[PDB]
């Protein structure tokens, strides 16, 4: 298992298509994990399921800009399960990030940071016991 927090780094930052695949199972009652797609300091996409906020799970997207997180976009279709292996995929696309996970379409995250060259880290963090983390260019 790769030791988490992991760092991926993403050589030239982000391009369309290029596909980020992140293997890992989620511990039992996990709380949250989260992929930062990092420029610098700066959180170009955050993808952030939360497994019990307030006893509904809920996946949290947003950008942080300066330190200063945005607007979130909340999506309430949530295919993890605690305890058990995942697949998530994530696409570059011209216009947002495109994310399946187990195969199937999850939510599209615009582009709020125009430089995708400069996002040039993939930060895991959380819950889950992470098997790999890799991309390719389709
Ligand atoms: C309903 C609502 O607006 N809750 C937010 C809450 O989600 C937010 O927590 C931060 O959210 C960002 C994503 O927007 C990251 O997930 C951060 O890790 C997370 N910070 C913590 C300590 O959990 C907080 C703080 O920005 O503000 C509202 O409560
Ligand atoms: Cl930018």
């Amino acid at each position: 298992m790769l030791i988490v927090p992991y760092n991926l780094p993403l050589p030239g930052g982000v391009v369309p298509r290029m596909l980020i695949t992140i293997l890992g199972t989620v511990k039992p009652n996990a709380n949250r994990i989260a992929l930062d797609f990092q420029r610098g300091n700066d959180v170009a996409f955050h993808f952030n399921p939360r497994f019990n906020e307030n006893n509904r799970r809920v996946i949290v997207c947003n950008t942080k800009l300066d330190n200063n997180w945005g607007r979130e976009e909340r999506q309430s279709v949530f295919p993890f399960e605690s305890g058990k292996p995942f697949k998530i995929q994530v696409l570059v696309e011209p216009d947002h990030f495109k994310v399946a996970v187990n195969d199937a379409h999850l939510l599209q995250y615009n582009h709020r940071v125009k430089k995708l060259n400069e996002i040039s880290k993939l930060g895991i963090s959380g819950d889950i016991d992470l098997t790999s983390a890799s991309y390719t260019m389709i």
